[PDB]
C-alpha cells in the first residue's frame, strides 16, 4: 500500500529534522548567500583563518582535529536517527553495532554534500565556510584529505536530492545487510526492502521529471565505498607520520581494517 510507504517516508523525514541540527535546506539557504540573515565568515588562508575564532599547533592538524571533532559529532547524531528507523533497535545488538560500524561513514559523505559547493564547505553549524582551495594547500598528508568527498558531492549534489529524499536514503544505507559479520542478514534486508519501496515511491513523487533518479541514486553508493577506503588509507598514513597525533577512540573503534 502506498499509503504505508508515505507514512513511512514522513516518519523519516520527521526524525531526520530532529536528528540533524544543519539540514540541506538550511545549508542552501546559507550558501545562496543571497537569503541574507546569517551570512559565513570565509576562511580561505591562515590570516582568515585566525580570524575564524575572532567570529566563530599546525594548523594542518589543527583542522583536522576540528574535523575530527565534527565527524565523533556526526556519529552521535547518526546513531540517533538509527534508532529511529522502524525495527533497527529490534535487531540483534551485535547486528546494530555494525551497521552503524559500516553505514556511519557512508552516511557522514552523503550528509557533508549538503554542505558543499564545488567552492568549498560549510563549518561550525554553518557559521563559517571553509574554501576547498584552502583544504587543497594543506600540507602534504593533509591537504588531499578533503578533495574526494569534494569531487563527489559536486556530482551528488547534481541529482538535487532534498532532506526529505535524503532522510530514506540514508536510513537505506544503514540497513544494507551486506556488511562484513552480520549475524542476521534477513531481518536487515526485509526493512531495507520496505525503506527501498519507500524510497523509490519518494522519488517518483517528489521528483516526477527526473528519469531514473532512484537507479541513478542507488549507483551513487560505489562512489560512497571509494571514499571511505580512499579515507581509511590516508588514516593509516597519519597514524604514523605523527605518532603525536590522538585519534578519538569512537572514530578508532569504528575504523577496524
Ligand atoms: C568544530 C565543530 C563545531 C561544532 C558544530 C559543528 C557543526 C557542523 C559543521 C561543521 C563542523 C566544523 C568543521 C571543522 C573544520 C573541519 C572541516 C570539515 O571537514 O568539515
Amino acid at each position: 500500500e502506498s499509503a504505508d510507504l508515505r507514512a513511512l517516508a514522513k516518519h523519516l523525514y520527521d526524525s531526520y529534522i530532529k536528528s540533524f541540527p544543519l539540514t540541506k535546506a538550511k545549508a542552501r539557504a546559507i550558501l545562496t548567500g543571497k537569503t541574507t540573515d546569517k551570512s559565513p565568515f570565509v576562511i580561505y588562508d591562515m590570516n582568515s583563518l585566525m580570524m575564524g575564532e575572532d567570529k566563530i599547533k599546525e594548523v594542518a592538524i589543527r583542522i583536522f582535529q576540528g574535523c575530527q571533532f565534527r565527524s565523533v559529532e556526526a556519529v552521535q547524531e547518526i546513531t540517533e536517527y538509527a534508532k529511529s528507523i522502524p525495527g533497527f533497535v529490534n535487531l540483534d545488538l551485535n547486528d546494530q553495532v555494525t551497521l552503524l560500524k559500516y553505514g556511519v561513514h557512508e552516511i557522514i559523505y552523503t550528509m557533508l554534500a549538503s554542505l558543499m559547493n564545488k567552492d568549498g564547505v560549510l563549518i561550525s553549524e554553518g557559521q563559517g565556510f571553509m574554501t576547498r582551495e584552502f583544504l587543497k594547500s594543506l600540507r602534504k598528508p593533509f591537504g588531499d584529505f578533503m578533495e574526494p568527498k569534494f569531487e563527489f558531492a559536486v556530482k551528488f549534489n547534481a541529482l538535487e536530492l532534498d532532506d526529505s529524499d535524503l532522510a530514506i536514503f540514508i536510513a537505506v544505507i544503514i540497513l544494507s545487510g551486506d556488511r562484513p559479520g552480520l549475524l542476521n542478514v534477513k531481518p536487515i534486508e526485509d526493512i531495507q526492502d520496505n525503506l527501498l519501496q519507500a524510497l523509490e515511491l519518494q522519488l517518483k513523487l517528489n521528483h516526477p521529471e527526473s528519469s531514473q533518479l532512484f537507479a541513478k541514486l542507488l549507483q551513487k553508493m560505489t562512489d560512497l565505498r571509494q571514499i571511505v577506503t580512499e579515507h581509511v588509507q590516508l588514516l593509516q598514513v597519519i597514524k604514523k607520520t605523527e605518532t603525536d597525533m590522538s585519534l578519538h577512540p569512537l572514530l578508532q573503534e569504528i575504523y577496524k581494517d
